[PDB]
Formats: structure tokens, C-alpha cells, sequence
């Protein structure tokens, strides 16, 4: 009854064979008009960008050229099967209006299928695995499509798989489709027809060698079999994590480690439209390396690009040392930055999975680094009540020279922080009277900082709040069972004052 | 010393004056290079989708067109501001190469400019208000950006105001510059040369009205001076969030509410470059309406548009109701949802402040929402210890007629799951030896509900564990100073039972 | 009987004095709770307003062990049991426990047993019950 995914390819297909034997209906480019009906027309066209700065880095003659996918209506390189996949749909008759979409994705499609479905007026029900990143729930839950999930390490062919609970939803559901992405002949055939054709007609027909990393395998064998059929001077490498088995030789495979962090690339199966034969070289990357290439790629060249395009240029600053100058390389960068701003984005996720080290991020950081906050010129005398008026804290600041105080009640919990020229441009403006309180202009928003705590700290702190106020904490016995605590100010900082010390300490 | 940015508009330009009498250099469209020599020249050309359903929801005849502008490089319409400050500054010989840039923005020039400086080589300073989101802090600091945030409630003029801080740095640091995004003729400059050639070409310059919110005030300017010399017919109304004084005449400006919660929008100030004489009508637009509207965008249509698109459609359903059959709108739609991930795209935080109301989302819930997870037919009459081989569990488990199990330690710990087909393919794959115990097989994650929960929650907790156990606890004491605690796994659900449940009942 | 409001958050050792289950009864908001073993057997019940009456005729102390006030026998119900079944079970006994079971194998060769309680109900609780669905 159930069909597999991991079946034998049964295309006739090799190469050199006549164009005009394909069973598929082919469409040529469509020109996308001035203005388009819909979004789902803003799918293609997508720039390639010359890399400028790794290519370098690490020892790169040739000229390094990336196919930013990432630039698609729902924002990824899984947007093309989606839309050519529901037309193959639609033109064949198997589905009409208000049908119900079931789709084992690993996200990125996911959304594709989401956004046609919800401008086309489809019900959409999305299956993913666990690990996949909560930014692609957020959007799939907006874009009104129905989530399931499954086990991060269930076997591909076990009862509640991901391909297993697609296919028994679609079995318990009525009147509801499966569109396959793992075999779909559309899923292929979108690339070969679409990007291979524009990666030929921007580089202009020459090009030395192409790196793609690989997922359900549309992506390198569409654009693969098109290069060979009209440029096979180019040597197609693929990449995959280390713990999926897509790679050839056996030998390449040889890890036990099976969850990887990298989201959307890699499998524990091989599927039946992945052509393993137009694919000259295999690559095994790990975690780190893709994640360093990630940020790299975003802070020296300016690409949102996610980790799988992290992985395929630490793989390409590898396979390409081969080249000479004057020859052209390829990369394909999947999907845009949006759905891991949680994840390697964010430098605390990073430390937390172990794939940076804390040496790595305080080496190269300025030498006031280690600095305890305690080396600032830390003062705050007075303070003031919150009930006191505002012509008394003007009068009573500029009579004694400063103009910002903490604001404590008698408890000793701190308020928040009053500066002097803002509540003289309010007099000015009239947005407060003279015998108003301060609670009405007090900024009631602060971070707290301690003394033994580092200047890197203090600048990773001010990044997010503007005044830091640098506080002590008492404890108060008095017998073992009754006790008590306070708490006072030091002296404010700002990124002003910490600047300023920068400065006078260097000069 | 200080320049401040309400200064009067010293420019000299009335409608009607020759374009050749301009002291400003223009720059006239070009087709970028077949390959893009960096990221930044993927700036402009952003596509003109045409609204379907909104128009219709809300009875409005004419035909209405939206100008996405998050398809640029740095997703949102403020990547050509930065790209054209930055050329004309080096054009003018202001900046040279190594200098360091400050600017105070609202996030959305600080990532443009951010990447400009990350590509060109440049130390950028971005000094934005503290309220803005942190997706806009993470992408800035993965760009290096250095940051500084200033309290929100500051104003204007005050010290502590972004446009102050940033003078102060501005004034510490040396061979330092501002391009001052609000002053600088560049700002307006690069609309009125790009954004408005391409909207008048692109529909043919037979357009009616448009809609664009209001910021800094060159989105508004650049696009309506251009319009009015080519095609006066066309109406320009802006756009305003309840709170600030940008619109006019002084009475919708009326309101007490300062903070809001739209980012990027209005001000305290009149913006230097805010032309006001070229805006024909003014509207307010609070927060609610523009999330709605956002939110309705995004599921209805497709477009990953932020608050400010939602800020933008919730006045042109108003405004374009005085339009009729054959005429053509155009709304401004600034950024990418990319900023707004954990923003009002969550849920959870709509209803935290309030813009969703319970009721408005339990109404659009089919029937069986609220009823309890106990109606299920639950039940878990079995349960193994983590050292159970596996041969053990693939013959109790056909010996008892189940298929899954929870696995809990003897102190009634819960660790996970295990499922009999899982362990059938793990065999077959060799990854256990029949003697090896489950704790390699069993699915190590899910998520605690209990007996009380209604439908709604089980159905938004599957959306991320796929396993939901229905524990329950009961509180051993002995003589109350000594107590214990335990519970059991009734029964577990998952997507497939809800599913089975729901048709049952149904049919 | 799974759609009724039963349930049954905490319960106590037949060992417990009487005193320290009239303090934790309108501490936590209960008027009777399950008495079990430190096995999991299922003991009785007691109930505060019963032991507070004994106290008040003398026949037992504070410092008595509950062992003396538990409603020492009952009956036993399961979810898939309807109301019909529970009603006739009402018949000849107050108290219907709606409990739990599960067998934790170790080696298929080796099993142990183990049994908690859902909830309580009574002629009240269903009476109660049929009255808010009626209406
Ligand atoms: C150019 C001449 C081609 C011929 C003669 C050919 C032949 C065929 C035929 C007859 C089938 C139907 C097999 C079935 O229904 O069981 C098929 C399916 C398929 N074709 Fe082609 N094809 C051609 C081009 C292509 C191209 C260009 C691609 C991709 C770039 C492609 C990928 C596929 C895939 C993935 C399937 C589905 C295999 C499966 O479902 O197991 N074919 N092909
Ligand atoms: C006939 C065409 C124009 C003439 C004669 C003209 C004239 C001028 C002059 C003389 C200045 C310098 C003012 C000063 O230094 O104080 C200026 C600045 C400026 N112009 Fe124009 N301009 C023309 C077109 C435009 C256009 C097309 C725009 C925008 C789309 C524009 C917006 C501005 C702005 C924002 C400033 C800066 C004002 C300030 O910073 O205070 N002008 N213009």
C-alpha cells in the first residue's frame, strides 16, 4: 500500500539523450510582467554576487560567484518546487479548490507550500521534524497553515516518521494530497528548468566548477543534468552533513554521531529523485565549520545567508583550491538568515551548543576588555525621592552642578533614573509643571550591574539598555531566623562614559 | 555648535520649478551588471503586487497595488537611503575609506548602513531608541556594528536623545561623520530619483492616489514632489501613528498616549526634510489596527510585510473608499517581517497586549476547540523501565496488542517514549542488537499536559513536541512535614488521535 | 464516568495523625483525601468534617492515627465505565474510586504492578453532575 521514498529512480533518462524524448511537460522562462498578480510571481530572477573577501581569505585564484536563493517571495531556494510542483498539480486535474495539502518538509518548503496555499485559498498541513527551528513554526502558524510534528531521530520508515505521519494523514483525511517532495519528477524538474538556465545565462555560459549542498536533491540534480547537457566542462560537487549517507564512497559515511545541527540538509536515506550519477565528488561538512562560514558570510560580505550556504563555501574554500585564475566557481545559498535568529545568529545559542569557544570570542576583542568596571570613575552622591516635584530636583541639581540623580524610595528600591536636561525641554515644551512629581518623567528602564563584572559585560549590558547602574546588595541578620537585605547606587555609565575612559586610558 | 534636525527646510524648490535648476547632482536609473558585483547594487527594482482579497474584504472598487520594498539587501525600504548617503558622501570627498560612521536611526537605516560598512570596509556606530526589537540588535551585531541605545521616553532635544547621543559620540570620537538620515538632501534624493521613476513606469504613471507611512519623512517627500511634476492628479496622504505631531492640521494630533508600539513611524519632532506642503491629507492609525491589518496581510495575501505595511493598509481601506471602478492605488509597505519574529507575529505577545481579544480568537475555532482532553479516549495500561532490551520490548509489545509504551524509571520519572515499528527498523538497520536496552531508541523529548487542558491547548502544544502525555499527580504525605510526590502517564496523544477524534465525532 | 469533574490532587498514609490531616485539609482547600500506603495500596478514605466530629464526641485524639476515622471500604471504578455502572456500584457502597492501572516490565520475564486513584464521586457528585448538564 505505501510507497517509499527510497525507490529506484525509474527515469529512462541519460545523458546526451534527445530533448524531445522527455515525458514532462517543460516550460520555458516566463517573463515576469511590469506589474505581477500575485506574490507567488516574484519567485526567480534571483542575482548572483560576486563573493569579494573569502575568496582571499583562503587562498581562492578563481572567481568566486554565489546564486543568492534567499531572495524568493517566503524567503528560500524551496520556493521554486513549491510553485512548480502545485502547477504540475493543477494542470494534470489532480487537484481542485479547497483540496488539502499534506507535505513531509524539513520547513523551507513548508513554508512555500503555506504561502500558495493561502493565496490560492488551499488548506495546508504541515509535517516537520522536531529539531527545525522555531522562527518556521512562527511563520507557518501565521501564514494559517496546520502544524504537526515528529521525533528528531525517528527511521525514515517508521510508523511515525515524518514521511510515515504524512502518509497515514493523508490516508485517515479525506479528499487530500500528498505532493511528495522526495519524488515528485516537478521537484527536479523546476531547477532544471529554471535555475540551471539562469545560472547559464548570467555567468554566460562558462563556468569551472559548481558546489551545492544537498537535500532532497532537486536542488544538484536538476541544475546538474541541464549543466551536462550544455556545459560539461563542470565538475558538480555536492556537500552533506556528517551523519547523513547521501555522500559516495561508502567510506565518506563512516560516523556514528546521527542528529547535526545544520537544518535542511542530509538524510538517512537516499531519495529516489537524488541522481547520485552526475555528481563527480562528495564533501562531508560538520557544524562548526558551517556555522563559522555563516557568520562569516553575514559580517564580511553582507549575505543573510543561513547555515546550509555556511556549509557549501567551507566546503568551496576546500574543492576549489583545484582552480586557476580566471576560473569561475558556484555556490548555492539556500535560504535567508530569518528562520535562525534564535540559533547561530545569536552568539549566546552558540556558546551554549559548544560550537564557539570563549577564547575565540575574547581574543580579538579590544585590550580594555578584561577591565572590571570597578577601574571606572564610578559617582552618584545624591539621590531623590520620586514624590519630590520637578522644580525642586531643577533647582536643587543645578545648585550643586550635576544633573542626573538615581531615584530611590525610602525602602531603598531603586525606581529608575532622572537626567536634568530632559526635564528642563519638558518644562520648555510645557509637557510637565514645575510641581509635578518626577514619577511622570523618571525612565523607569535599566539594567544592573555589579562591580567584578567585566567591561565586556558592561558593553554586552548597554547594548540593550542605555543606563547601567552599577549597585551593591547587603544582607542584614539578626538572629538566623529574622533577616533582611538592601540594596544602593555606585554611580551611573553609559556608553558615553565607558568611550570616554577608552579614550583617556589609550591617549 | 549643535545642528538640530527641526531646522526649517532651507531648500529653495516650489512645484513646477525646471528640474535643471536643482544644485543637486541626480543619478539617473541603470541596469545593473548581469552579475552583481557586491550585495549592495541588489537595491531597487522591487516589484509592484497587485492586493486581491483585502481590497474585496472591505468593498473597495478600485483597483489596489502595493510597492513591496523588503526585497531589498538589507530587507526594508531603507537600504537606498544608505546606499545613496553613503555614495554621495564619498562623491563629495566628505568620508574616505576607514573613517568611522555614526548615525542615529530607527534600526532600519542602522542595518542598511551597517552593511554598507560592513561591505565597503567602514566602523559603523548605530544609535537607535531602546524600545526597538531585538531581532534588529542580533542582525546588527552578526554585521559588527557597534551599538548604543538611548531610553525612549527621551526627548527629542534632550542629552540622552538618539539624535543627542549621537552628536555627543560624534563630537568625542574623531575622524567621525553623521549623515544624519534627517537633514541630509540624500535622504529624499534617493526616492525621488529611484523609487518614484519606478512606480510611475511601472503602472504606467496612471495612478490616482498613494498611501506611505511617515518617519523620517523622505518616503513621503521624495515620492509625492516627483509625482506631482510628472502626474499632479494623484492625491498623496500620509500616515501616523496616534502619539506624534507629524500630521496636520494640529487636532488629529490630539492625544495623550505618547509610547506606541509601531516601530519606525512618527516622531516628536518635525523632521527637517519633511515636506509637508506636498501632503494632501493626514490620518492617525493606533497599534491594533495596524498589527490586525499586518497579521491579516500575512495570511490572506503572502506579503512577509511588518507593522508599518499593517499601519499603511489600515488608512488606505479607509481612504481609497472615495475611489471608484478603473482607478489605481499605490501603498508604501517599508519592511520585512524578519524584525518582528517574536513581535506581534507571536501570538502569545498580541495577547499580552491586548490587540488580540480572546474572543475574536476562539470565534474563528471550529467546534470541538474548547472541549477537554478528557474526552479523548485516552489510556496507557503499560509501561517498561529504560532497561528493557529491545528484543524484550518487540515481543511484549506484540504480546499485549500495542505499539507504544512510555518509559519511566522506578521513581515514576518520565524520560520519554518508544514506538514497536521504530525498533523494527532500527534492527533491521543494525543500530541495536536485540540484547541492547531502549535508552538508544527512545525518543528522548515531549511535552507534559493534563487532564484539565482544553483541545485548543493540546493543539498548540503539538505544533511543537510531537508526544503529549497526559500525566497526572498525586501528593503522598505522612505526617504534614514529610511529603512525597509522584506521577503517571494515563495516556498519550498525539496529532494522529486528535485527528481520528475530531472525524469521529464529526461523522 | 471520564466526563465527570472528578479528581484527587493529594493524599496521605493511614500513619498520619488525625490533627495533621485536619491542618493540611483546609490548608490546601480539601475536605477528604485518599489514604494509601507507602506502596501505592489503596487504604480508604477519611473525611475533615468526620474527623472533626469524632474529635468533638472524644472517641479519638489529635495524635490518633487517621487508621482510626478511614472509611476503611469502597468501591472501585474505571474510566470506560459508564454512569449506569457507577450508579449500580452507588447501590451498595458511598464511595466509588476512580483509579489506575500499570504494569512496569523490566525483562518480560520479570513485572511488578502499580495503582493510583483518578478521583472521588459519590450519589451527590453524579447527582450534581446530571443537574449541570439538565440545565
Ligand atoms: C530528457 C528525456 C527524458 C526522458 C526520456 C524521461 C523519461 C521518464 C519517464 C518515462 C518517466 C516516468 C516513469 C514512471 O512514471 O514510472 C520519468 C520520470 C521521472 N523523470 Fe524523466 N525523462 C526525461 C527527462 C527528465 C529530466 C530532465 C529530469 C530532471 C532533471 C527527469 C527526472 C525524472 C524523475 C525524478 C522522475 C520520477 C522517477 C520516479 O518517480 O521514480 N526526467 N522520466
Ligand atoms: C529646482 C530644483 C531644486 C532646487 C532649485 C533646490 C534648491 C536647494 C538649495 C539651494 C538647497 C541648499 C539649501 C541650504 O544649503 O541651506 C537645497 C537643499 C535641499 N533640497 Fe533642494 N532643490 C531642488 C530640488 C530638490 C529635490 C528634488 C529634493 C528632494 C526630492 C530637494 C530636497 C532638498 C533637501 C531635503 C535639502 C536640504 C535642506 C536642509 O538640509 O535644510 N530639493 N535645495
Amino acid at each position: 500500500l505505501w510507497i517509499r521514498p527510497d525507490a529506484p529512480s525509474r527515469c529512462t533518462w541519460q545523458l546526451g539523450r534527445p530533448a524531445s524524448e522527455s515525458p514532462h511537460h517543460h516550460t520555458a522562462p516566463a517573463k515576469s510582467p511590469k506589474i505581477l498578480p500575485d506574490i507567488l510571481k516574484k519567485i526567480g530572477d534571483t542575482p548572483m554576487v560576486r563573493i569579494n573577501k573569502i575568496g582571499k581569505k583562503f587562498g581562492l585564484k578563481c572567481e568566486l560567484l554565489a546564486k543568492c536563493e534567499f531572495f524568493n517571495a517566503g524567503g528560500s531556494v524551496k520556493d521554486r518546487i513549491s510553485l512548480r510542483m502545485i502547477e504540475d498539480a493543477e494542470r494534470d486535474g489532480t487537484l481542485k479548490p479547497g483540496d488539502t495539502i499534506i507535505e513531509p518538509t524539513s520547513g523551507n518548503t513548508g513554508i512555500g507550500l503555506a504561502l500558495a496555499a493561502a493565496v490560492r485559498g488551499y488548506r495546508c498541513i504541515i509535517v516537520m521534524p522536531e529539531k527545525m527551528s522555531s522562527e518556521k513554526v512562527d511563520v507557518l502558524r501565521a501564514l494559517g497553515a496546520e502544524i504537526v510534528r515528529t521525533p528528531t531521530n525517528a527511521r525514515f520508515d517508521s510508523p511515525e516518521s515524518h514521511v510515515g505521519v504524512a502518509w497515514r494523514l493523508k490516508n485517515e483525511i479525506p479528499n487530500s494530497h500528498i505532493l511528495d517532495q522526495y519524488r515528485n519528477a516537478s521537484n527536479p524538474l523546476a531547477h532544471y528548468d529554471t535555475t540551471a538556465d539562469e545560472i547559464l545565462q548570467q555567468c554566460d555560459g562558462k563556468l569551472d566548477m559548481l558546489v551545492a549542498s544537498v537535500g532532497t536533491g532537486g536542488t544538484i540534480t536538476g541544475i546538474a543534468r541541464k549543466l551536462k547537457e550544455k556545459c560539461p566542462g563542470c565538475r558538480i560537487i555536492g556537500v552533506d552533513p556528517e551523519g547523513s549517507i547521501l555522500a559516495e564512497p561508502e567510506e565518506l559515511n563512516q560516523t556514528e554521531q546521527t542528529t547535526y545541527e545544520v537544518e535542511g540538509i542530509g538524510y538517512d536515506f537516499i531519495p529516489t529523485v537524488l541522481d547520485r550519477t552526475v555528481v563527480d565528488k562528495w564533501f562531508k561538512s560538520n557544524d562548526e565549520e558551517a556555522f563559522t562560514f555563516a557568520r562569516m558570510l553575514i559580517a564580511q560580505e553582507g549575505l543573510l545567508c543561513g547555515g546550509s550556504a555556511g556549509s557549501t563555501v567551507a566546503v568551496a574554500v576546500k574543492a576549489a583550491q583545484e582552480l586557476q585564475e580566471g576560473q569561475r566557481c558556484v555556490v548555492i545559498l539556500p535560504d535567508s538568515v530569518r528562520n535562525y535568529m534564535t540559533k547561530f545568529l545569536s552568539d549566546r545559542w552558540m556558546l551554549q551548543k559548544g560550537f564557539l569557544k570563549e577564547e575565540d570570542l575574547t581574543e580579538k576583542k579590544p585590550w580594555w576588555w578584561h577591565l572590571r568596571v570597578q577601574e571606572l570613575g564610578l559617582s552618584a552622591p545624591l539621590t531623590v525621592l520620586p514624590t519630590i516635584t520637578c522644580g525642586h530636583t531643577i533647582e536643587i541639581l543645578r545648585e550643586k552642578g550635576f544633573d542626573q540623580a538615581p531615584v530611590v524610595d525610602e525602602a531603598g528600591v531603586i525606581l529608575g533614573m532622572v537626567t536634568l536636561g530632559n526635564m528642563l525641554s519638558s518644562l520648555l515644551a510645557g509637557k510637565v509643571q514645575p510641581s509635578d512629581q518626577v514619577g511622570k518623567v523618571i525612565y523607569k528602564q535599566f539594567k544592573q550591574i555589579r562591580l567584578t563584572d567585566t567591561l565586556g559585560r558592561l558593553s554586552h549590558i548597554l547594548e540593550m539598555d542605555h543606563f547601567a547602574l552599577v549597585v551593591h546588595e547587603q544582607i542584614q541578620y539578626h538572629s538566623t531566623g529574622k533577616s533582611s537585605q538592601r540594596q544602593m547606587v555606585f554611580g551611573v555609565v553609559t556608553a558615553i562614559d565607558l568611550l570616554n575612559f577608552v579614550a583617556a586610558q589609550e591617549r
